[PDB]
């Protein structure tokens, strides 16, 4: 029974990039206009 609480894991190990991720997103936009 290897893996097991993969989707409540990763979820929880993507949640970095979540937010590094909108920041850097605004840079972008922002640099644009």
């Amino acid at each position: 029974g290897l893996w097991s609480k993969i989707k409540a894991a990763g979820k929880e190990a993507a949640k970095a990039a979540a937010k590094a991720a909108g920041k850097a997103a605004l840079n972008a936009v922002s640099e644009a206009v």
